[PDB]
């Protein structure tokens, strides 16, 4: 005693684009330039911090140079923001006499 009449049916099966024909071959290539895993480049400041500070050091002993320096800096295009950050040196007072001087130099 078994039952089951319901069924199914489908006409559409598949198709192919027999409109194009491969009469010739074609070359190719692979040029993908992109790779990176770990790399940190902060020369912008890394270098400056050293340069900006370097000049100050020379001033510590040579206070007569300060003036000359201040002119060089302002010329480069520095500002209290950056300058200070460079003369900071994670200290509560390392290159003050130098930092202050520059501040006034721009006060003009």
């Amino acid at each position: 005693g078994s039952s089951g009449s319901s069924g199914n049916v489908d006409s559409n099966q598949n198709k192919a684009s027999m409109l194009q024909a491969r009469l010739n071959d074609e070359a190719g290539g692979t040029r993908l330039l992109r790779v990176h895993h770990e790399s940190d480049t902060e020369e912008r400041g890394f270098l400056e911090k050293a340069a900006v500070k370097k000049m100050a050091k020379a001033i510590m002993a040579d206070p007569n140079k300060a003036d000359e320096v201040y002119k060089k800096w302002a010329d480069k295009g520095y500002t209290l923001t950056q300058m200070s950050n460079f003369l900071k040196s994670k200290t509560a007072g390392k290159y003050d006499r130098v930092y202050n001087g520059y501040v006034i130099h721009l006060d003009y």
